[PDB]
């Protein structure tokens, strides 16, 4: 298994890391139906998703977003630093695959 | 994709978005029969609701109600200030749909 | 649907207001068979339950029970002010309905 | 319903009133197979457990019991003081039955 | 049943204890399919991880996994001292099978 977020990112097609360093600037989330997501910014501008469940996700996946959008919910109340984000770079805003966290 | 809450809210029928830029002034939740629910209000008087859930929704957005009711009793209990609400005016009172959270 | 507790607690029989004000003095929380309930009390020594799940709650309510001990929970960690209770008052200690919390 | 811990106790038997009033000295927690269980212990050496899961127990208790592990995390990391266990003492270490905090 | 993390690691084939006596440095987590898994690691490079749900895993394990992951994350955020780690150390990183705090 891997040893950090940037040897996970790069076992996957269309991905890259983001480097941020920085505490999440803004946190969204959505009930409506279709678009129950989460959507983050940071005081740089960039904006991540963590996408609507669907046919693109394994069933193993299906606990691990619910658990992405806790993390990120939490991270942004405790203004938790993130280092890194990996994202799959095929969808707008970019969708998150994994955080770390440090500092 | 929307992304922001603005943008997302534009996707639906009978929204609008509220601008409270302020934190939650009381949160209300309730366990008797067909009224699960929350309320929340803002010092300004403004009260919204997260809707019984009922067959208005469809499946994927049961989760998302159940979690949203989560993040309205956090951002309370942390005094997080909204910055702002999507939701259904064709309810009384209005009817959460997405919230947005910054500094 | 409902604009605050008051309102809310109106909706059912055996039920009643009680305003509090004041944090949560203790939190009590049994996993006993039979027993799986929780116990607050309030400084001046007045004591509320959440009532084991059992015939006379709907199905949509056992979400709500579990929720609702969430939030007694927290609420009695972070010493956040309970504003009313909504309690049947056909049950010793009364059986909480519905909570809301305001500074 | 019993009003308080020590009643709530004396409904079983093989069981007794633990009176720490102090926050917990330890946490332990682990996913391996057949011990899936939580262990806390005291400043004074005493030890507790949250049973595996298991044939003694009905399925009302099941969620009680995750719940449980969950109210033993929170209370270690905001060190709120414990003022009593219900234990079953037919068990080494003593089983958790029920809790209680108060300042 | 054990009374510590030790006495319990040793009934466990292919396991060892870590004592690391720090909080957590960094936290990881995903959700690209397959690598469903958290990663930690302390200052002075120690790396765990908690492991993908698989074949090696008994169904009371399942809920005892997710379990522990919340609990990294949390004690990563709030700064908590990890005393002990237990572990299988046939596998890379090390993986996590129990967790204490203390201190
Ligand atoms: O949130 C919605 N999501 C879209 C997803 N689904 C596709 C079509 O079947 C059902 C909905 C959605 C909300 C809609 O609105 C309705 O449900 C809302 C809660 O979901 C609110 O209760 C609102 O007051 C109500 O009018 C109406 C429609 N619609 O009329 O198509 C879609
Ligand atoms: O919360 C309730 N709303 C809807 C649930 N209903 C419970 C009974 O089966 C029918 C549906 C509700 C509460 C009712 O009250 C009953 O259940 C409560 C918990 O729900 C309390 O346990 C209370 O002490 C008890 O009298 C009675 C009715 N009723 O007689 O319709 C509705
Ligand atoms: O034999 C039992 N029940 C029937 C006896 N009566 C039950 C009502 O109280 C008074 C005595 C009985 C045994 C019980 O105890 C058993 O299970 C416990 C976990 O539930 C512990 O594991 C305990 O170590 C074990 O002996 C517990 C309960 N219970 O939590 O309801 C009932
Ligand atoms: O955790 C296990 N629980 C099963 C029950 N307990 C096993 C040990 O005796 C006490 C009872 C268990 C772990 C085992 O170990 C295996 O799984 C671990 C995760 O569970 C790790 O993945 C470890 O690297 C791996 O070797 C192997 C077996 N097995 O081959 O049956 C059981
Ligand atoms: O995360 C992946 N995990 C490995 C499991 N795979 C899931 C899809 O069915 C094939 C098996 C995985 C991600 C993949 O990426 C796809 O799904 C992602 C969400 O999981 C994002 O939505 C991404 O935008 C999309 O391209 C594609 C594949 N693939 O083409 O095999 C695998």
């Amino acid at each position: 298994t891997p040893q950090n977020i940037t040897d996970l990112c790069a076992e996957y097609h269309n991905t890259q890391i983001h480097t941020l360093n920085d505490k999440i600037f803004s946190y969204t989330e959505s009930l409506a139906g279709k678009r129950e997501m989460a959507i983050i910014t940071f005081k740089n501008g960039a904006t991540f998703q963590v996408e609507v469940p669907g046919s693109q996700h394994i069933d193993s996946q299906k606990k691990a977003i619910e658990r992405m959008k806790d993390t990120l919910r939490i991270a942004y109340l405790t203004e938790a630093k993130v280092e890194k984000l990996c994202v799959w770079n095929n969808k707008t805003p970019h969708a998150i695959a994994a955080i770390s966290m440090a500092n």
